[PDB]
């Protein structure tokens, strides 16, 4: 009954570190939300980033299943969190006032060079294409460590809306 | 039915340190308890603090559900966990008469220098908002270690309401 | 069924170090048994004492909830767990027979000179409005380490009644 | 089923270090036994010692609780172990043929000199009262350590039965 | 009623480092499945590799059972992981967008010269048969570490399709 | 439904090192197939040994269950094994046939040296009664390492009957 | 539900280092199997081997309940492996394609050397009469460490038929 209403109210919460173990868990939730209805997904994300990998099982998985997703955008989200949090469609990326945005990719993604590069360019253009960002203004901020605040974020085109309670959430 | 008689309580703790984990979990529980009900939701807070980020999601998850939130302090409320006991109105701040206060705020937030700042500014206008203090008196005493007593943290806007038993949270 | 009749009996264990976690513990079993009924509660303790921040919500929790409060001290009652074993009404402060008990306070509480100052002479007005003994003898008492048997425990306010078997906690 | 059966047999098993963790195990143990019925109770100890203070509230929860507890060692019993033994009344005093006691009692209990002492005068009291031996004789044998025999242990007092089958425990 | 539908999604997957460990819980998840019924299994494939053995045997039940296997390379797909994601007949080969594939295979495997050369003419036979490279170009290549991008791993024939979708998975 | 089915077959598993976590888990299950019926208990022993006082414990509760306990050896019993398998009477002690046995005891029952020689006195007649030998050639044995076959062990007194399949067990 | 008709494919995985711990949960597994039916168990094996006494209790298990047992070697299959492996009948040994064997024995088991020549001597004639090999050529591949594929362990005599599909298994 506790569980059962929980997964009723169709959210996601993606906090810490992205790991293989944190792609497994997640990706259970949403095909479980998935073969429930085709409702939306509400999901909350606090995380540093972590390992690329694990980044783009996520985003993919967001993008794979029927259900729109929403995110919120909540404490921080940086590096591969960003990847995370830009696979949801533009008008349904949502922030909570006080968070702070990094888009820094680690360049190893914590493999030759030929590999980093190669890595490098593919997060670029998905980076670009999220955000409508110029391929070359974001190539510059991945390879940089500078946060932008919820309003930097918002002018930067990561985040489309700013809330602070439940009706913004319409 | 013992857990479900304890969710019937609407009681939220939050004890200890101020981390992702412990934000996910009262994340968790403030949107469960939002799910049934529009009904008061009561937090408990005995906490030296943590990491920014975490007390950040937690602030702003108290604001952003639709129940009304009202927090008692018990034990010690410092730093992060000061930034989360301040979330709340100030006519729903209580405290127990065994309590502490500190509004002391960690400088790497336990990052760059014009990082630091940035955060010091965002968390001094939220404690000053919140206190009906003026920033110039939060910008000193968030860079400085000192201990008030229940009364001073009253005084100092923090505490609304001393409570000593259950009919003085009507 | 088992863990039903268990809350059935309305008993609260308190053994071990006092902590963050024993607190949060201890806080939901003693709200759970509140929501059930205004029925008086038993807490037996048999603790050694710990962190002062912790013993201080236990002693607050026992006197905010509306069930009366009777404690058995069993084993040892030192410290942070006097503070606790004091948080009951006089005439609802039990003994078990083998039980020692100890009033030395930590100054550090296991922070600044002034700070261990106002803390020390908070728990020591709590300790005397409790046993009916002056500031004077419970300051002394307070910093050295000396144990006291039953007897000079019921002797010095402490505890009120010795009991042995079930038809004494009447 | 399988756990409420086990509850039918009324029987508590004490194997292994008397410490607080075990201490507040048998306690629950015993106050969920009482709360069901006022039939007997059988305890199995297996036992080397331990913590003096987990032991006295083991011992004096024994002595507490509404239905009569008979013991049956068994391995060994041996310090803190022996106390809790000699909780039971004599006639409730049985061995399982395979055993060996030891009396002796640790002088820190595993504290001041002053401290010390007075725990010994206590605990040779206590074994002095529950075997019908002198005071003398106890103290002298708590502060040494030597091993008795099962059919030593009947001869000392602390034993009054031996036991190979059901039938014998009638 | 949560991990039933769970199983009614009839979806497994194999996440992080391919050891004993994980063949035991994928073996008993697909003779689950296969248990249920003759529909289709999906696998979503997140590997770097690991344990030759572990990844023989899963590439092995996969081919066992009688339910259809449809496989999703997501994130990486190496080593042993690409054994495991080869086990699916072409057709039944999907890659998710942002993912890479290497077929390197360790020496050792992660054992004497004639068993590392006789481990690497296996493989690399099986690697040949399923994408239809020839024995030549998989033996160079499993003896070297290049990664490969999802748009050449189709071009090498380890994958059939690339979906974003839901409705691509027909 | 599956542990009632497993309690069904009223068969206990003695697997591993002897110790007073092992004899706590044997005696519950020892004492819940006794309260369940009088019907015989099968135990399967593979054991190298352990600690004498968990030894003598399991030992004592076979003989003193009312059921008819019936011991299976399988891979090794030794030591403290060997104590443990001998309280079964002579003709319900079975082998499976790929099983040695050895009678040494370990001198400090892995203490002064008056008890090593009374624990080995115990023990050798303990041995000594249940196979058949003198207390001479028990003696000799227990204070050596020496390795006897299914068949040697049969010779020996200590196996009864040699058995590969079910039917030998009726 | 779930295990329940996992329980009903009456399949056991025997993945990893063979140890007392596995022994036992297969033990348990084939008593409860057992109990149910006299249906016929599969087993699958990937086992590097380990604990001699593990393999032997497994081994005779296996060869003493009444159900037919039916084996899938998958992975590798060596050592103490091999000898579980060698307990069924030869027209109920399988393997998967993808497998290598190894009869290699460990001198010691991973001990006298009068008992390792014991030890030696009773797996090699287990293993001799299992596979219609003479006593010569097994211990001379007993001593020495050479993997046989597939088809070589179908010609030794170790596997009877290779499978690729369900079918095989009829």
């Amino acid at each position: 009954i506790l569980t059962q209403k929980l997964i009723d109210t169709r959210t996601v919460l993606i906090y810490g570190e992205i790991n293989q173990e944190l792609a497994e868990d997640v990706s259970k939730q949403l095909l479980l939300l998935e073969s429930i209805s085709n409702d939306p997904i509400t999901i909350f994300i606090n995380s540093q980033g972590g390992h690329v990998e694990a980044g783009d099982t996520i985003h993919d998985m967001i993008k794979f299943i029927k259900p729109t997703v929403k995110v919120v955008g909540t404490g921080w989200v940086a590096s591969a969190g960003i990847t995370i949090y830009l696979a949801a469609e533009k008008e349904n990326r949502f922030s909570l006032p006080n968070t702070r945005y990094m888009i820094h990719q680690p360049a190893g993604g914590v493999i030759e060079a030929k590999e980093i590069i190669r890595m490098r360019e593919r997060i670029n253009r998905l980076i670009a294409e999220a955000t409508g960002q110029s391929y070359e203004q974001i190539s510059k901020d991945t390879d940089r460590n500078f946060w932008l605040s919820v309003n930097e974020a918002k002018d930067y085109g990561i985040v489309n809306e700013i809330i602070e309670n439940r009706d913004g959430l319409k």
